[PDB]
């Protein structure tokens, strides 16, 4: 697994369950192409979106649906989602563990990359 | 100050406010394409006033989008990330002012709004 | 302002200034204990300031403590921590202005720090 | 494993290794006492601080040793260490992660609580 998504709620210090994610990926002409779609699992974490094979060089945006994670708790969030773009692969293959911590009005997210 | 939108930047590798980042900023339009709205770069405090004013700020959604890649390559460090975006939706309904402040670090940013109406 | 030591407190959950938290200041002495050096509340904008002056704020480790605890209780909210201290040294070497700013959330807490000199 | 820390480094996307981690339990006197000590591990986690048996009841400091961490990077950080205070298993047993992600001036940490 050379992409992973970890998601935690700093509201109910527990990971976020059930949170669309959605990855894409920068095509050719510069527009966002569909590339994987998932959500998190009872730990928060989402696995298997892709493989080494199909995940080559590009721009990466993750997009993660908090709105609708909020609203579905009667809370009214301000932003629409989190969205981390990066470029990855230049240098070779590496592993990526995007982390998000949500709370109604902020989110901070850090990534993880290591070298198999 | 009665700007309606105001923007925050610091550093935390550094503790001290982002200086000259560029930030631009976008509306929603009806045909779901990002329209510029206005732009500028972050101050020795690293704030960015005056984006906009009350009359020419009405309800929809906006994108802040922040030049991080460019800030950290200029500091002779790798980052992680191509920009940063904060993408919101403003209601009158809701108070008056919004803050949007951000904390960068070179594989890593934190971002929160302050909503406040006086 | 001429404030050495300056105090930010936001509310993550609202979105908004944290006001009214009780914050206490430490600082360390000879014999390695932590005696009282200034306290107050935040004010409506989550600010505290003139907690001390350049003449008293001599070199040395501080600690900054916040009642987390209290506010969120007072918000009919069950925290996780008993409270959020930052402790730091000082030193006349660096720059001379202190903010220490945290950004509260009944389970998680970020601080950060500008140190900027005029 | 009642209780794991889990750390971060936000400045070289990777898991903070050998941090040192001291544990502190408030005492009957209101004076805090060595309750367990440990160094994170290759992928920034620490494990086997205590057992349920012995994770009564209380009032626990989890410190993180980051003045050290920046330092044996050439890094001079701000802070002289990370402190998480909190009462744990008031309400019977719960499994506690403390997670804590690294600047040199800066450090947000967050609790993931679950019931067994
Ligand atoms: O997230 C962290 O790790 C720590 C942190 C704390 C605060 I509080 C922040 O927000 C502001 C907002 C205003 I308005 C300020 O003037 C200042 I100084 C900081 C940010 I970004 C990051
Ligand atoms: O930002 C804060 O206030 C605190 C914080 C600390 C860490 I470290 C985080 O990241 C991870 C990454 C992995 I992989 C985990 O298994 C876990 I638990 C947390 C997050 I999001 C938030």
């Amino acid at each position: 697994c050379p992409l992973m998504v970890k998601v935690l709620d700093a509201v109910r210090g527990s990971p976020a369950i059930n949170v669309a994610v959605h990855v894409f990926r920068k095509a050719a002409d510069d527009t966002w192409e569909p590339f994987a779609s998932g959500k998190t699992s009872e730990s928060g974490e989402l696995h298997g979106l892709t493989t080494e094979e199909e995940f080559v060089e590009g721009i990466y945006k993750v997009e993660i649906d908090t709105k609708s994670y909020w609203k579905a708790l009667g809370i009214s969030p301000f932003h629409e989602h989190a969205e981390v773009v990066f470029t990855a692969n230049d240098s070779g293959p590496r592993r990526y563990t995007i982390a998000a911590l949500l709370s109604p009005y902020s989110y901070s997210t850090t990534a993880v990359v290591t070298n198999p």
